[PDB]
């Protein structure tokens, strides 16, 4: 998260912090955010051999009560997920176990919108990703306040498609969600309306997130079958 703040501790308990494991690598992290006990929502390009997540955290490096490490053992990918485009970068993960319900650790329902996010509309991200384009992953779970762009700001990104993601970052700006917050949720009005897909290398916002409601059905689909 660049241009952010550092959240006040525990203050987002869906929040999860995946460590992926891959087969000729040592391991990648990425966001995601807890909709279900024993189901968590995250970025498909976060997808792995194996899967560690950690619900309960903020400073990373140190292990608090609050913590709670579980076993993933099973990720669902969007059966269309493209890594060529990144259209439908859409993951969920079911947990081993059901999580404990605690202050530091809860569950963010996929909402009920009533109308969709109107850009202009400031909305918010958090996560543990770098926070400059050569700086490392941060240890504290960071935050910052985006502007919701209409589509026509993200055209650049040749592939970006109004009805399957969301525009975020206004341009004369440098806060932004960065490498490493894929899979975190973009929240506006405390609704999750996206999830963190990809950006420019050189960290110039908007930045492209996967417009969740679209996939609502999918996601139930998963959920009622597991
Ligand atoms: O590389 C990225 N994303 C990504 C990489 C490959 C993908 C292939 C297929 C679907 C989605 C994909 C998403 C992400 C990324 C690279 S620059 C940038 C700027 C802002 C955000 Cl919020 C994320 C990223 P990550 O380094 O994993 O944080």
């Amino acid at each position: 998260i660049i241009g952010g703040t550092e959240c006040k501790p525990h203050s987002r308990p869906y929040m999860a912090y995946l460590e992926i494991v891959t087969s000729n690598g040592p391991s990648k992290f990425c966001g995601g955010f807890l909709i279900r006990r024993n189901f968590v929502l995250t970025a498909a390009h976060c997808a792995g051999r194996s899967i560690t997540v950690t619900l309960g955290a903020h400073n990373i490096t140190e292990e608090e009560d609050t913590w709670q490490k579980l076993e993933v053992i099973k990720q669902f990918r969007h059966p269309k997920y493209n890594t060529s485009t990144l259209h439908h970068d859409i993951m969920l993960l079911k947990l081993k176990e059901k999580a404990s319900l605690t202050l530091a650790v809860g569950t963010l329902p996929f909402p009920s919108q009533k109308n969709f996010v109107p850009p202009g509309r400031m909305c918010r991200v958090a996560g543990w990703g770098r926070t400059g384009v050569l700086k490392p992953g941060s240890d504290t779970l960071q935050e910052v306040k985006l502007r919701l762009m209409d589509p026509q700001a993200c055209s650049h990104f040749r592939d970006f498609d109004h009805n399957l993601q969301l525009c975020v970052g206004n341009p004369r700006k440098t806060k932004s969600a960065f490498k490493g917050d894929s899979g975190g949720p973009l929240l506006c009005a405390g609704a999750a309306q996206g999830i963190v897909s990809y950006g420019r290398s050189d960290a110039k916002p908007p930045a492209v997130f996967t417009r969740i409601s679209h996939y609502q059905p999918w996601i139930n689909q998963i959920l009622q079958a597991n």
